[PDB]
Order: structure tokens, then sequence, then C-alpha cells
């Protein structure tokens, strides 16, 4: 009847960037919450979060201003205490060879030691874990019951075991033990195979009133700590989540892109078709695409992601453009390069609901933020209301208007 | 005669995150520079410098800041002067209220304008006097131009006119006023303008390609370069200290079958030098790097010596992120060095801090 929420890395507020806004607390503020909400009685899960010392104080405090009893736990506090069976060394032997230093490790090595750290977790302490992915299911009842063997949760995704959720009934059952050993004979990012090791039964996340939400954060780059909920648009995501981050972080946002002068989408060398843009990427008789230019004279040549082929050809046009897969000449675009806001990409999306969500919920709206025109090589300086009368966007009635 | 200078667009100085450091001035300037090195005497050809009116004040305190004699003038004020050259200040206000081409195409309109006026030579702030040679620029009798340097055939970077509205010059202009594009070399071809060998003239041109959207900016055009000599030489018409998002500063962190060090991945699984551009992480500075950062980034040593001799500050502080994991690092060109483990120049700027 234990529950082991745990987070390898820094605490998402004080890593912006890299995190996803209140990808390590959320969930355990959200269960907390609901597990003395539907208990009456006494009857309560134990909440234990592991974290590295570093954050303890940090993590405690957090657990405890939010109003939730969550007892934080070490990684190394109960590697000091070592556990008879104390032969546990291989973790420190992984966690010092890889990241004892200050900067972030790569992040597949901390997934690594999740995975390692969950397995060797249940082998000392018994119980449930679960990534902080793991939160409440909507309008259910939460049941954690103890069990009598080692089961998993199915694996989501294929066909076998996964790590987002287990259970271990006693202290070194010769079941999860065994499990540990696999792990340590081939370490690897998520190697599912050390459940292979044996058959491990099978526990329905569903009928435990619980439920997983990937994040997938490793599969390359992502949106960064608030941006994450902004780009799902349910304002309820957004303001349940911000809670975890600041509505004026400042960051270099290199997905907040739009096109200066609109260009067509078209369809060998005349090219200059009746389109109404300055500019289009047509595709012609066969072969690939081209690049036209009206106002120089440019035909650049340069099957996915642009497709205009039967009934209207030279009548589409923007739409995700970023064709900047052909990195030939091409159409002027602005990025922001530094301190870009949420305020500053919901300007730049031309987004008025959101600039009124975020202007509502306390964020200044005169912050600088820089931007470049990519291959031009102009760096302006822009507060949202500059950026808007640049982008020439109906959103600064909103801004040069106060309320 | 007279020598025609042109440059459209803001002065590389205050522009110098799109500009290159001295692609405006540097080329002028040591003409000027040359013409009065000898015992001559007195008469030394005129050099005009042709750019915009808002410009002036700025250009005429840089050329008297230095050593040479330039008398500057603005594009606005000869089109108001003019006869129908309406369709030059038509071409500016249409184009110009911005894109580089768009730029370039009205140096080759100005350029072609500016000959009909008035008659002499033009050359692109590209060209420089040659090496070891003398120069001679004399008046000749017909409209004639350099060799373009490919092919075999006209070209715009040089170009020279005998007389005000030669019936070949104008002739030029028209064909370039009504077919408009990026570097029409068919306006040449309507007749033969006799050729002019750029090395009788001793300038030679260079090609900094200034519009393939992918230069690199100010200073950092320079020290790319490699030759302690055209830094130091373009070190007066930038800033040692300026700070740029250099997102060309980038650098590895690394180096069934056996791969040694990846580059497949050892130490996790896979199941799928400086093109990297792939679907192996790295360092990018994303904010205020400077040539000192970039010099430390790179690991040479020698740039991070020549810079720190000329002045360069060395506790500015750049941004940088790690690509895979949104990392920010605030870093000085010391802090870099550590991070980035540089033995020599992390020793270097240690000492120079004290
Ligand atoms: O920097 C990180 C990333 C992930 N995790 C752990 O992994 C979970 C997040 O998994 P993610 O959504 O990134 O991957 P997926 O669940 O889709 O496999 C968190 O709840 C933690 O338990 C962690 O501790 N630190
Ligand atoms: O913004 C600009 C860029 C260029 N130029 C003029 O065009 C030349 C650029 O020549 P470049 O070497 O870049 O072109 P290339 O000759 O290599 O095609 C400069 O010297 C200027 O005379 C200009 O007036 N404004």
């Amino acid at each position: 009847s234990v529950i082991h929420y745990l987070w390898v890395g820094l605490p998402t507020k004080m890593n912006s960037s890299a995190s996803i806004a209140g990808h390590d607390v959320a969930g355990p503020i959200k269960m907390a919450k609901a597990l003395q909400s539907q208990a009456q009685g006494k009857p309560i899960n134990p909440i234990k979060f592991w974290c590295l010392e570093q954050h303890q104080d940090f993590y405690q405090k957090l657990f405890n201003d939010a109003g939730v009893t969550i007892e934080v736990c070490g990684i190394e506090e109960i590697i000091r205490q070592e556990s008879l069976r104390d032969q546990a060394l291989f973790v420190q032997k992984f966690l010092n060879d890889n990241l004892p230093s200050g900067q972030n490790s790569d992040i597949k090595q901390r997934v690594m030691f999740k995975d390692l750290f969950s397995l060797f977790l249940l082998v000392c302490q018994p119980g449930y874990f679960l990534d902080t992915n793991v939160f409440p299911a909507t309008d259910r009842e939460i049941n954690l019951p103890g069990r009598d063997t080692v089961a998993t949760a199915k694996s989501g995704f294929q066909k076998s075991n996964d790590f987002y959720l287990m259970y271990s009934p006693q202290r070194n059952d010769s079941q999860m033990s065994e499990i540990f050993d696999i792990w340590a004979r081939n370490p690897s990012f998520g190697n599912l195979l050390c459940f292979s090791g044996s058959h491990v039964p099978y526990i329905e996340i569903e009928d435990l009133g619980v439920q997983k939400i990937s994040y997938k954060s490793y599969w390359g780059a992502k949106l960064p700590g608030l941006f994450f909920w902004l780009e799902r648009n349910n304002r309820q995501l957004f303001e349940e989540n911000l809670p975890y981050g600041d509505i004026n972080q400042q960051l270099a946002c290199s997905f907040s892109r739009k096109s200066l002068a609109p260009c067509s989408v078209c369809y060998e060398k005349l090219l200059a078709m009746p389109f109404t843009t300055n500019e289009a990427y047509i595709a012609t008789k066969a072969n690939q695409i081209f690049y036209v230019n009206k106002t120089t004279k440019e035909c650049v040549c340069v099957d996915r992601f642009h497709k205009e082929k039967i009934r209207l050809a030279s009548e589409s046009e923007i739409n995700q453009l970023i064709r900047s897969l052909d990195n030939f000449s091409h159409p002027s675009y602005i990025v922001n390069i530094a301190d870009g806001t949420l305020l500053h990409h919901a300007v730049l999306s031309n987004n008025i609901k959101q600039v009124i969500m975020l202007l509502e919920l306390g964020a200044k709206f005169d912050l600088k933020a820089s931007y470049q025109i990519k291959p031009e090589g102009t760096v302006l300086k822009f507060t949202p209301l500059e950026l808007a009368n640049y982008l020439k966007h109906e959103a600064i009635a909103t801004l040069l208007q106060s309320h």
C-alpha cells in the first residue's frame, strides 16, 4: 500500500528550459490531493518521493507548501543506509560513472537510472512505483491495493510489461530480485527484456483508478516549461500546470516562426503563373519542386509536406509552409532567438484568446525578446506590443490600451 | 577620371549582424590610402562614395576619421537633381522603404544610372587595389567593363563611361530598365562593350557573395579567414566586443557491429565532420556570443591569443544551449573553455584575469 514517485534531475522550476512545467510534482500533488479526498476515514496510501538529495529540502518544501503529505526521500539516503541482502551497490557504480557533477547529464542516462533505481527501489521497499506522469483518473476512485505477486502494467505501446507502473509485495521477492539482475547484465535505454527473464503478471492500470500520460521527453527536442501546455490549448490544462512554472519566464523559442510575405503553392522556366503573392514554391509537370520570385526572376529548383496536385493549382497558400527543408533561397520568416515569452509566442501565432488568457493570469506585457530575420540577418528587440505592430496582428488594441 | 563607389543599405558598423564588417568602407579606404602613397605630386583621381543620404554625416565622419579624401554623395540628392530618372526613384520607393537581393538589384540599376549622369569609373566596395602593383586608372573613349569571374562575358563590378549620356551607356540602361532581375547580365549583350583587363588597372576584385543568405556577420567573416593580417586589417571596421547570437558556433561532444565511439550508440541501444543535421548532442551559442567566445569554442588558441592582444574583453557572458536537451548555460569565455575542456586556452584566460 505504498506509493513510490520518482524524479531524477533538477526540479522543473530550476530547469525551466529542459523540463516540462510540473513534470515531477503535478501527478504526485494531484495524487496525494486525490488520495486524501476519497478515504473518508484514516486509510491513506503512503507517498514517497525519491530525488537527488540536493533537492530534498526544495522538494520537501514544495509538497507541504501545496498542502499534501509526501515524505521526500533521497536517492543516496537509502544507499548510505544499506539494507541482510545489502549487496545493491551496483546502483552507485552506474550513478557515479555518468552523472555526479552539476550540469544536467544527457537525458537518456537519467531515464536509464530511473529504470535501474525503480527496479532497485522495489527490491528494498515493497509497494507501488509510478512515474510522476501517473495522475489520478477523472471522476473515478483511486484504488491501490496490495497483492501477492510482482506485477507490472501493460506495455502500452507493445505487448509486454513496462516500467511506468510496477508492484512488489515483499522485500527481495525472488521474482523482483531476479528481474534486477537481468537489467545489470545488459543495462541500456528502456531494456524491456529484463521482464522476459520470467513471466511477469500484468496489472490493468485502469482498474486502479489511475492513468498514465506519455510526455515522451527524450524523443528529440520539445517545448519547454509552460510552452508544452500552451500548445495543448486546453485552458483548463494550462491553468492546472501554471502553478508549477512562471508566466514570465523568458526562453529562446526556436519554434516561434512566422513568414513576412505570404507566398503560394502551385502546379517550366517561365513559370510566371498568376499567383497573387510575390512568390511561391510550385510543383512541376514531374520531377520535383521550384522556388519562384516574381520580384526578381529566380526559379531555383529545390513528395511530402506541400502537395497541390488536382482541381485547384495556383490557389492554395500558407499553412505550415515551413519548407525549410529546401535550404536554398526561400522567403523571409521571423524567429525568436532569445528571451521570448508565452505572451510573445501568443502574439506571434495571432492567438488573441491566448494573449487574453495570459494577460489575465498575470503575464507582464512589455518584456523584450530577441528576434531575427534568418537569411537577412536583422535582429530586432521587441516587446509583445512591438512584435504585434511589426507582424501586423490586430492584438495591439489589447496590448496598447491597458485593461 | 572619376571613381564611383556605391553602397546600398545600412553602414556595416551599425548592421554588424546582417552585413560583413568593412564590406562598404574597407576597399574604398585602401584605394584612397594607396592613391596618395607616393610622391606622385598633387593630381589624384577624385573618389566619390554613393550611399543613402541618411548616412552622409556618418560616412563623411568615417572617411575623415581615417587619412583619406573621399567626397560622399547621396543617392537621393542626385536623383532629385536629375533627365528621366524617375525610374530610379520609382524603383527606389517600390523596393526600398529591406531584402538584400532587392538591394543588389538597385546597386545594378543605380550604377548604370550613375555612369549615364557622371562619366568615369565604377567599382564595388569589394574592389581593392592590387597587391604590390601600381594603380593606373586612365580615361578611355568607350563604355567598357571588366570580365566576369565565371564564363566569358561582361560584368557589373567594374565599369566605365567616357562621356555624359553616351549613346551606348544609355542604351545598356534601357535594357535593364524594362527587364529588371537579379544580376541581369544580358544588358551588356545589347552591344559589344569593350573589355577591361582588371590587372592592367592595378586593382583587384574580391567576392564575398553577400547575398547567399548564409554568410558570417561583422568581424566573424574575417576571423574565419584565419589570416591574422586580414582580421587585424579589417578590425577597425567593426567591434572586437560585439555580442551576437552566433548559431554557426556549434560543437560536438563525442568524436551488432563494433563502432568504437559511435558515429549506433554503445551506451544506449540504437536501432537506426560537421554535416550532422539529422532527425548526437551538441552545444550552440544562442545569445550574446563574441569573437573570443567563438575562438574559445573552435579551440583556436591562436585566435584566442590574437584577440586577447587586440583588446577583446575576456569576461563577457554568453548564452549556450545543448541541442537535444533544452539546457541554457551562461558562460564567460573562460567558463566555456573549462566546460568544453580546452587545455591551453582555459589556462590562458585564467591568467589574463589576474
Ligand atoms: O528527466 C526525467 C525524465 C523522466 N523521468 C521519469 O520518467 C517519467 C517521465 O516519462 P516520459 O513521459 O518522459 O517518457 P514516457 O513515459 O513516454 O516513456 C517521470 O514521471 C519520471 O518518473 C525522470 O525522473 N526524469
Ligand atoms: O547590402 C549591400 C550589399 C552589397 N552592396 C554592393 O554590392 C557589393 C557586393 O558584392 P559581393 O562581392 O557581395 O557580390 P559578388 O560580386 O561576389 O557577386 C558591395 O561591394 C557593394 O558595392 C550594397 O550596396 N549593399
